[PDB]
């Protein structure tokens, strides 16, 4: 058994794809449409779905906003360069909610940002 | 870069821990408590944090209820037998919302369930 993906509903498919890929470094793995039910999906990740967990973005035709709620927390992603990522995010449609810097009571550099739909993203500058 | 984890706030830490480990077959990877911010965490997954994406269960002291909202979708997990998992889940603190069965215009077997806090979980099955 394995963790496959986390699904998030977004207000604008392409805008989200653009964000995850161009800003966060992910790749568009596949996309699909469902005419019957009027929704489109996009899977974004850092590697193949067969090997790792990815993100499933759902766009319901004609729906551009949802109620975020208080239950869902965030998704944490490893980051190559936290400071730089924050910059890219700042200038590329996102918000930086916690500037890059050592975590409290630690040395590991972390940051918090928001995607285009306001979803919280935690960035962690991390056998063999 | 990689997907590290998906964080979800839960109303009862042990209740969630029990569900993810005993029912879903995950392992309790680690726990922590933070007196300043008043919360406790539990990381559950199918593999170590260095190898896979996991779930971060967050319990805010004295907070037993949240608003799920309509934005967050779900987490998808692979299972050896969707039907068996559904029955185990329905009898152990969970709820089956979509009985195990093939996807319309498909052969892939899937089911949708809910955890103890109402979080949606998609189960995707991997000559009787
Ligand atoms: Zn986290
Ligand atoms: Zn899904």
């Amino acid at each position: 058994m394995r963790l496959l993906h986390t699904m998030l509903r977004v207000g604008d498919l392409q805008r989200s794809i653009d964000f995850y890929t161009k800003v966060l470094g992910m790749k568009l793995l596949r996309t699909s449409e469902n005419p019957e039910y009027k929704y489109s999906l996009a899977f974004v990740g850092y590697g193949p779905e067969t090997e790792e967990a990815v993100i499933e973005l759902t766009y319901n035709w004609g729906v551009d906003k949802y109620e975020l709620g208080t239950a869902y927390g965030h998704i944490a992603l490893s980051v190559d360069n936290a400071a730089e990522a924050c910059e890219k995010i700042r200038q590329n449609g996102g918000n930086v909610t916690r500037e890059a810097g050592p975590v409290k009571g630690g040395t590991t550099v972390i940051a918090f940002v928001e995607d285009p739909d306001g979803y919280k993203i935690e960035l962690i500058e991390e056998g063999n």
